[PDB]
């Protein structure tokens, strides 16, 4: 009987926390009680910025990081912060895990990765309506990592910060909106702060569930096969729950808070995609400078997408 503390950073109602709870439930079940998990949601054990170095301290056995909160640190897996044309968190979460399983980039060698998943595709949630690219101009919008560099290519003024700091940045007028997936309209009640939603069909935010290496090595081989055996299912499950939850979330926001939804013209969309193309090369260049094979990574992205 061994018990693992699992640090998380956002409120318990948000999807990073819902997936942690479902994960914990499967570990208890599949190990027939041999493993238990005590979860600390809402940043009570570790928060968003001390998540990684704190899992590695051993201050918590397991944690959940958003790759985009750590610029430079993940030269390979940050490809998953580019617009890879995904339209569901299910598909993207699955392809992300396979791409990680099959390559094991050294950026992530100092911890043990238990599973990976993403957000749904990003859209604009703003306090004033955005009906064109022109409206985006100069408007401070929250992103992180490469989703900020995307905001920037589109002409908005990106402000990088983790999700928990976002409600307060909006309220105090430091940002005018946020660029991410629509589950937060409910799970963080952005429906009471940003009454407008514009379709972007943009890049996802990728997450990794990590574990302290020494903690992982103190697990027997049998318990280890249980956690490795849970990884791919759980990635898909997390992606599938979120695609459903995004619908409910937006249903609630419209009929209980009168959210207004807008779309951009096709010529604005065309042009925004042309605007972000240079990020693929800059991503390819930082990976190479770090000793990675971006050509290989993109070849593996392509091939995985033609399955999932
Ligand atoms: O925007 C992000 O930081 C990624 C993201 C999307 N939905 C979230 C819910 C809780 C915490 C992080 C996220």
């Amino acid at each position: 009987p061994v018990t693992l503390n699992y640090a998380n950073f956002p409120p318990a109602s948000t999807f990073p926390c819902i997936q942690m709870e479902q994960w914990a439930h499967e570990v208890r079940t599949r190990t027939r009680g041999k493993v238990d998990v005590l979860t600390y949601p809402g940043g009570t054990l570790l928060g968003a910025r001390n998540m990684l170095r704190g899992v590695m301290s051993g201050q918590a056995d397991i944690g959940c990081i958003s790759l985009a909160y750590h610029p430079g640190v993940f030269p390979v897996m940050s490809v998953f912060e580019l617009p890879l044309g995904f339209t569901s968190a299910e598909a993207a979460s699955s392809v992300l895990w396979e791409l990680y399983s099959g390559l094991r980039p050294a950026e992530l060698e100092r911890v043990k990765v238990l599973t990976m998943f993403t957000s749904a595709p990003s859209h604009f949630m703003t306090v004033t309506p955005v009906r064109s690219l022109r409206d985006l101009q100069g408007m401070e919008i929250r992103g992180a990592g490469t989703l900020s560099a995307i905001l920037e290519k589109l002409g908005a003024t990106p402000v990088s910060m983790p999700m928990p700091e976002v409600p307060e940045a909006v309220q105090k007028g430091i940002i005018k909106g946020l660029f991410t997936s629509l589950d937060v309209m409910k799970d963080m009640n952005f429906a009471e702060m940003t009454g407008h939603v514009t379709r972007a069909d943009q890049a996802v935010y990728p997450f990794a569930v990590i574990m302290n290496r020494e903690a992982w090595e103190r697990l027997s081989p049998d318990v280890q096969q249980v956690l490795d055996g849970l990884a791919a299912e759980h990635a898909a499950w997390t992606g599938r729950y979120l695609d459903a939850h995004v619908q409910d979330s937006m249903r609630w926001a419209e009929e209980k808070h009168g959210v207004q939804v807008h779309t951009l013209p096709e010529e604005d969309i065309a042009a925004m995609r042309r605007s972000v193309q240079p990020l693929f090369d800059a991503w390819a260049q930082r990976a190479a400078d770090k000793g990675a094979d971006p050509d290989a990574v993109m070849r593996t992205v392509d091939a995985l997408k033609a399955q999932y």
